[PDB]
C-alpha cells in the first residue's frame, strides 16, 4: 500500500524520489566534503562532513571525495552518509516504511551488490528492496520493449541489448570511459591555453565548463581545420572569482575521447564501435531490430552533437541497406529513474521484492538469485 | 452433415483446412520455439513456448525444435502443441464437432499411428478419424487412378506404385533423404565460402536460401565446368542483418544429393534409381503404365530443373521403346492435402471412418485393421 | 634428400620444426604487436612490428593482434610476418631448399587454403608443399589407425572419426569454442571479484591464469556446493605488478563452457555431446571401435580433469555394454606437429607433395585436388 | 592320384574343401567389399577389394556385393575374386594339380555353366572339372537313392525328385524364394517397431538376427493370437554399437514367407505345396516312396520348426493312408558339399570328369553333353 | 659541422654550453636586477638592468625579478636579456652559426613554446632549433632507456614514465611545488625564531641557507621528537652582515613540504604519492620496470635524505614482493643539460632539427608538429 522509493545512485549524481512520479524529487551531487583548513571562529557550526549541495556551496574550504569510482562503491561510510542525506534530509521520509528500488551497472563486482543489500537491510532497514539494471530501466522509460541501450554516466559507459524483453548477457559491453574521464581530459587540455585547475573544487569548475560549453563535432578533421583557420568556435566562460577564459577547439576535443579513447591512452574502441560490436555479438535475426532502436541514456550523452555523430558512425559501420535510428529523448538525463518509477509502480513487480524475512533466511546472498 | 477436417502433418510444414476446399487454409511451419535467454522486463507477455509462425517471427531468441523427424514423431507434447495451434488458433474450430483426416508416410512405425489415434481420440476428442497414405492422396489429387508417386517432403522421400487403384506394397520404397538433409548439406557447403550458419534460426535462413535460389542441373558435370569457367551462375542473397552473400555452384550441388546420396555419405541410390527399382519390382504388364505416369508431389520436388532431369535419368534407365512422362503439376506442394479434401468429401468414404465407439471397443489397435 | 619442414599454424601458437624430430624446435605465440604510444627517445632500434616472444616481452606498450581467428586467417600481411619469423628468425633456414608441411582445420573456407598455397609458393617459394588435416596428424602421432579425434586448440574444436585409415567426412563436426573463448569468459567472470582486465596484454595475463590455475570439475553441482561452502578451492596468483588475486569457483566455471556452451550464450552442445553425435553419425559396425579410441589433442584438452569428465559424460550417453576409453597422452599439446613429422618422413608420402611445376600448371587450385 | 576339390558355390556362402573329408575346410560368405569412403592415412595397405570374412570384419566402411543373385552369377570379375580367395587364400593350394567339382542349381541359364567351365579351364586351369546338381549331392549325402530333395539356400529353393537313381526332370520345381528374400522381408518388417536397417552391412546384421532368433510356427494363427496376447515370445538382440532391440511376432512372420509367398507379393505357392505338386507330377507308383523320403537340405531349412510344420502341411495335403516322413539331418547345412565329397571319391566317377583335352576339342559346349 | 648549443633554461638557473661536453660551461641564476634606489655618483658605470651573477653580487641595491615562474615565462624582455647574457656574455659565441637545443617542462602552455621559437628565430636568429622534454633528457643522461623520471627544479616537479623509449603522456604528472616554494616556506617559518626576511635579496639569502643546511628526515615524527627533546640537530649560519642565526627543526620541516604539500595549504599529494600514481596509471606489464628505475633529477632532489625517504615511502606504497630502486646520480643537478648534450651529439638527431626554411614556410606552429 505504501509508496516505493526509487534511488538511482550514479557515480556523480544521486537521483532519489517516489515511485509513480515523472521527475526525481532530489537530484544532488554525490560528494562528501571535509574541511582541509583550520577552524578559528568558535560558535559557528562547522560539521565534520558536508554532503551534497552543501559541499558544492562551500567547496572552497573543502576537499571533495566521490564515494563511487567507475560504478563501484569504494567508500562505504561516505555512501552511508549519501543515503542518509538522500532519505532524511532531501526526501524527508523514514526508510522503514517504504520499499526502495536501487540501480546498478552491469558487470559489477558481487560484493558491491551484497554490501548494498546489507546496508539497506541493517542500517536503514527497509521492508523490501530490489536491484535493477540501469539499461533495462532506460528501456522501460523509453516505452519500448526492444533495443540496445547505450548508457553513459559519470563512471561507466555500457551497452546492453534487449530483444522482446529478453536480455543477451554475452553481448553486454562495459567501458570505463565516462564524464569524469572527460572532465579530467578537459583539465589536462585546458593547461595548453595557460589555465591551471588542480584542486577538487576546480574539478567541479571544469565540469561546469564541460556541461555548458562542450559539443560533439560531426566531422573531427573538418572541425579541426575550421578551428585552426578562424576563431568562430571560441567561447568565453566566466570563472567564479571573476576571470574570463576562452576556449576554442577544446569544446570538441573533449567529448571526442568518447569516440577516440586513445586520446586518454586507452586501447579500447569508441562508443560507436562498442555499440556495433554489441549488435554483431547478438543473433542475426534481431540485429535489424537493434539497428533502429539505439536508445541513448545518461548525462554524458547530452552533448548537442552526439546523436548525429553516432548515427553517422553506425551508418558507416553497418551495411547500407539497414535503417539506423538513434533514440535520444530530451529527458534522457533522468531516464533510469523514470524507468525505475515505472517498474516500481507495476502490479506484476510487487511479488519480486526481496523482503526482510527472505534476507533473514538467506543472508546477503538472496540478491544474486532474485536480481540480475 | 458436419464438414470434415484435413490436416497434413508433414515433417516441416503443417497444412490444415476443411474438406471440399481447393487450398489449405492454414499452412504453418511445424516448429516449437522455446526461449534460451533470460527475461528481464516484466509485465508484457512471455509465453514458455511459441508455435508456428510466431516461432519464426521471434526466432532470434528461441531454440526451435521440430516435433517430427524423418516422418516419425519424436516429441509428443510438442505434437500436441502443434495440433492445438492448428485446431484452435489457425482453423478456429472445435475438434469435437468435426471428423479429422490425417496423413502418414509409408513404412512408418505402428506406435506412431497408435499414439496419433490415442491423442486424436482422447485429447482433442473427434467424432471420427482416419489415417491415409500420402501418395494415394497425391494420386487422388492428380485425378488419375494409376501411376507411381514420388513424394519428397521434409523428412521422407517415398515411391509408391498404384495400378488401377490397387497398391503394390512390396514395391513401396522409402528413402530418408529430403529437404532437411538438403538444408543441412547447404549449411555444410556454405562454409566453403566463409559463411557460417550454426544456430537453429540460421537453419531457417539457409532453408529460405535453398527455397529461393537452388535448382537442379540437367547435366551435373557440364554445369560444374560452366560454374568453374565463368561466374554467370552466381546469385546474391541478402541476409536478415543486411549482409549480402553470393553462391555459385552450391545452387546445384545442394539438390544433387537427391540424385547422388553419397554427397552426404549415404549408401542408397538416387531418386531416379529408386523410382526405376520400384517400377521394376512390380509386375511386367503394368510397368509401361507406370512409365508414363510418374507423379511428383511434395515441396522438395519444387526445384526448377527436377522434371527434365528425372525424365532424362529414367529414359536412360528404362528401355528406349517406352514413353517416360513426369507429371509435375504446379500445385504439387499441397497435393497431399488436395487429395485428402477430395477423399474426405467422397460419398463412398463416409463408411470408412473410425468412429469413437469402435475406438472404445477395440482400443488403439483399430487403426491397423481399418487403415493401410 | 633435403629435410622437410613441419609448420603447425594454429590460432594461438605456431609450432615449427623439422621432419623426423620428436618435439618442435620453435613454439612461439602467433601474435603481431604494434606500438600504440609515441616514441620520444631516438637512437635505439624501435621496429614497427614485433612478432612472437618479442611481442610478449614488450606487450605493455603494444597492441597485440592475432592473424588467425577461429582457424581462419584474417590478416594476411601479419600471417606473412608470422611465417617470415618462423622460417628465418626461429628455424634459421632458407625456405627455398625445404618442402613445407602445413596444417588446417576441417570445414575451413577454400580461399584460406588457396591463399596459403599462393603465399607459400610465391613469397617464400618452397620446392613442394602439402596441407594436411590436423586430426589425421593427431591419429598419426597416437600410433593407431582408428578412432575419433577431438582436437581443441585456440580457435576451433573439431571431431573427426577415422576408421582403418578411412575418414568419414559427413560425421566431422566443427564447433567454434576453444581456448580464446575460455580466456574471454575468464575475463568476464573475473570482474565479479573486482579484477578488471581490458587490454590485449591483460588477455595474455588472463590466459596465463587460465593455463596455470583452471581445471575441469568431475561434477559441476557438487563442486559448486563445495566452493560455496568452504574456501578450500581458492588459489592465489601473483600479477606482474605485484598484486595477488584469489580465485575460487572460477577455476572450474571457465572450462565448464566446454561442456555447457550456453555459459557464453551459444546454442550448440558440449564437446561430449559433439563427440557422441559424431559417433552416432557414423556407420553402426564401426561405432564400438570409435568408443574405445577417443583421442584427445590440442592445448585446450590439457585441463587436469577433462579425461575423467569426458569418460563419465560419454559413458552416460553411450549404451552401458560398450567400453569407453579416452586416450590422453601427455604430449598431446604438440601431437599435430608430431604426426606431421611422422607423415613427412614416410617413404610413401614423397609422391604426394604438390610440386612447383604442378602449381605453375594448375594455378591456385591444385590444393583442392591433391589434399583433403 | 591327386585329391579332388569340392567347391559348393551358393548364393550366400562358399564352401570349399577336399574330396573324402567330412566337413568343408573353408566356409566363407561370398561377398566382395569395396571402400565407399575416402582414404586419408597413407602407409597401411588399403586394398581395392575385400573378399570373404575380411569383408565382413571391415563392413562398416565397405559396400558389399553378392556375385550370385538367385542362383545366377551376375558379376564375373567378382566370382574370379571369390574363386581366387577360395583356392589360394583359404584352401592354400594351386588349382592346376587338383580336379574341381562344382555345383549348380536346376533350371539355370546355360551361359552360366558355359562361363563357369570357361573360367575354370582358362583362368584357374584345372586338369578336370564337373558340374553336378545340388539335390543329387544332397541325396548322396543322405545315404539313400530315392526321395524328393527340397534344397533351400540363399537364392534358390528347388524340389527335385529322384527314384532309384533316376531323376525326373519334368517334376523339378524352382522357386526364387530363399534366405536373402527372408532377410529383406525381415528388414522391411523390422521398421514397424522403429528399427531402420538400410545399408548393406545392416543387411548382414539382420541376417544374423534371422539366423539367431527366427523360427517356424506350427500354427500361424495360434501363434499370432499368442504373440498378441502375451509378451512371452519376445526376444532381445544386442546390436554391434550396444543398442538392444526386441522382436515379437517377427520371429515367426519372417519364415512364414516360405509357406505364404504372398507376404512379399509373390503369386507362387508355398514350399509344402511346391513339394506336393512335384510329387503329384511324378508317376503314381513312386509317389508313396517319395512321401516317406522328404530330404531337407540347405541353410534356409535350419529353422527350428520347419520339419514339423512341413510334415503337418504335407499330411494335410496328401491322402491319410500314406506315411509322411521329413528327413532333416543336423548336418544338412553342409550336405551338398558332403555329397560332393562322396561323389568325387567314388571309383566309378573318375571316368566322368571333363578333362582339358575334351574342353580343347569341344570348346565351351562339352558341359551340356557330359553333365545334367 | 658546427657545434650545437644546449641551453637548459630552468625557472631558477640557466645552464648553457656546447654539445658533446660533460659539464655546462655557464651556470648562472636567471634573474634580472633593476636599481630601486637613486643614483648620485656620476661617472660610475651604472646600467639600467643587471643580469646573472652581476645581479647577485650587487643585490643589495637591486630588485630582482625571475622571468620564469612555475616553468612558464612571464617576462619576455627579461627572457631576451637572459638569453643575450647567455650567448654573448657567458658563452661568448654568435648564435647565427650554432643550432640551439632548448628544454621545456611537460604540460606547459603552447604559447610559451611558440614564442620561444619566435624569439629563437627572429631575435637571435639560429640556423636550427629544437625543444625537448627535460625528463627525456634526464633519462638520456642516465644512460638507460626505461624508467620514471621525477624532475624537481625551481618551479615545476614533474613525473614522466618512459618504457623502452616510448613515453606514456596520459601518466605524466605535473606538480607546482619546487625549490622556490620551499624557499618561501623557509622564509615564512624563519620568523618563528625571530629572523625577519622580507626583500628579494633576503630570499636569495634564505635560498643559500636552504641549500647549505636543509635535509630530508627519514621519519618526520621521530625527528620532530628528537629535535624537541635535545638540541643536537641545531646548526648555525653566518649572515652576510655578520649576524649568526641558529635553526633546529626547520632544517627538516622545509623539504617536508615536498612530501606534505598541506604545509603550504596545497591539496595535492606528496612526490612519493605522485610517483606511485604515475606508475599505476601506466600499463600493468611495465610497472615492475618502472619500480626499479626511479630516476631523480634537478636541484631540488639534492637534499641529503631524499633518496632513502623516497625509497621508504614507495616501498610502503608498492606491493611488498617488488624491488624499489631510486637512481640518484651525484651529477643530477645538471643531468638535463648532460642529456641535451648527449642528444644533440647523436647522428640520428641531425634530421630532427627545425631549420629556418621550415619556420619561414610554416610560421611559429612547426614546433607542435616536430617536437613533443
Ligand atoms: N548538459 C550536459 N552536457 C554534457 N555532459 C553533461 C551534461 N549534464 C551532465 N553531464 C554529465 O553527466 C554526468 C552524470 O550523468 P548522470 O548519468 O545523470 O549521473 P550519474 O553518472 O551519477 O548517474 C556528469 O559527470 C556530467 O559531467
Ligand atoms: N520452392 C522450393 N524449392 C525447393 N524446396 C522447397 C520449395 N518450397 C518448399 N521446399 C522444401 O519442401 C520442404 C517441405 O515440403 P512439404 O512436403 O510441403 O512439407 P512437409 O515435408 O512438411 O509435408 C521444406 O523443407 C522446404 O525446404
Ligand atoms: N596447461 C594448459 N591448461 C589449459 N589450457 C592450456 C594449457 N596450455 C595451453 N592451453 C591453451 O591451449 C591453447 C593453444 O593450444 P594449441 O592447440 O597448442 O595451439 P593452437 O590452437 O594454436 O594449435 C591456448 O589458447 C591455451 O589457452
Ligand atoms: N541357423 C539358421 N537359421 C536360419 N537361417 C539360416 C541358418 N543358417 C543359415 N541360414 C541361412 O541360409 C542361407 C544360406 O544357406 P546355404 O545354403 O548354407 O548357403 P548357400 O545358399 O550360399 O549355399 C543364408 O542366407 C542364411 O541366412
Ligand atoms: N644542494 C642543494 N640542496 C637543496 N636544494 C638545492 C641544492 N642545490 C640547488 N637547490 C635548489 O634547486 C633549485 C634549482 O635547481 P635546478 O633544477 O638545477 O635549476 P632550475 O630549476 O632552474 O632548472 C634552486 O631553487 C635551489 O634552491
Ligand atoms: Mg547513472
Ligand atoms: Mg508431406
Ligand atoms: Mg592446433
Ligand atoms: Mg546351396
Ligand atoms: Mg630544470
Amino acid at each position: 500500500e505504501t509508496t516505493a522509493l526509487v534511488c538511482d545512485n550514479g557515480s556523480g549524481l544521486c537521483k532519489a524520489g517516489f515511485a509513480g512520479d515523472d521527475a526525481p524529487r532530489a537530484v544532488f551531487p554525490s560528494i562528501v566534503g571535509r574541511p582541509r583548513h583550520q577552524g578559528v571562529m568558535v560558535g559557528m557550526g562547522q560539521k565534520d562532513s558536508y554532503v551534497g549541495d552543501e559541499a558544492q556551496s562551500k567547496r572552497g574550504i573543502l576537499t571533495l571525495k566521490y564515494p563511487i569510482e567507475h560504478g563501484i562503491i569504494t567508500n562505504w561510510d561516505d555512501m552511508e552518509k549519501i543515503w542518509h542525506h538522500s532519505f532524511y534530509n532531501e526526501l524527508r521520509v523514514a526508510p522503514e516504511e517504504h520499499p526502495t528500488l536501487l540501480t546498478e551497472a552491469p558487470l559489477n563486482p558481487k560484493a558491491n551488490r551484497e554490501k548494498m543489500t546489507q546496508i539497506m537491510f541493517e542500517t536503514f532497514n527497509v521492508p523490501a528492496m530490489y536491484v535493477a539494471i540501469q539499461a533495462v530501466l532506460s528501456l522501460y522509460a523509453s516505452g519500448r520493449t526492444t533495443g540496445i541501450v547505450l548508457d553513459s554516466g559519470d563512471g561507466v559507459t555500457h551497452n546492453v541489448p534487449i530483444y522482446e524483453g529478453y536480455a543477451l548477457p554475452h553481448a553486454i559491453m562495459r567501458l570505463d570511459l565516462a564524464g569524469r574521464d572527460l572532465t579530467d581530459y578537459l583539465m589536462k587540455i585546458l593547461t595548453e591555453r595557460g589555465y591551471s585547475f588542480v584542486t577538487t573544487a576546480e574539478r567541479e569548475i571544469v565540469r561546469d565548463i564541460k556541461e555548458k560549453l562542450c559539443y560533439v563535432a560531426l566531422d573531427f578533421e573538418n572541425e579541426m581545420a575550421t578551428a585552426a583557420s578562424s576563431s568562430s568556435l571560441e567561447k568565453s566562460y566566466e570563472l567564479p572569482d571573476g576571470q574570463v577564459i576562452t576556449i576554442g577547439n577544446e569544446r570538441f576535443c573533449c567529448p571526442e575521447t568518447l569516440f577516440q579513447p586513445s586520446f586518454i591512452g586507452m586501447e579500447s574502441a569508441g562508443i560507436h564501435e562498442t555499440t556495433y560490436n554489441s549488435i554483431m555479438k547478438c543473433d542475426i535475426d534481431i540485429r535489424k531490430d537493434l539497428y533502429a532502436n539505439n536508445v541513448l541514456s545518461g548525462g554524458t550523452t547530452m552533448y548537442p552533437g552526439i546523436a548525429d555523430r553516432m548515427q553517422k558512425e553506425i551508418t558507416a559501420l553497418a551495411p547500407s541497406t539497414m535503417k539506423i535510428k538513434i533514440i535520444a529523448p530530451p529527458e534522457r538525463k533522468y531516464s533510469v529513474w523514470i524507468g525505475g518509477s515505472i517498474l516500481a509502480s507495476l502490479s506484476t513487480f510487487q511479488q519480486m521484492w526481496i523482503s526482510k524475512p527472505e534476507y533473514d533466511e538467506a543472508g546477503p546472498s538472496i540478491v544474486h538469485r532474485k536480481c540480475f
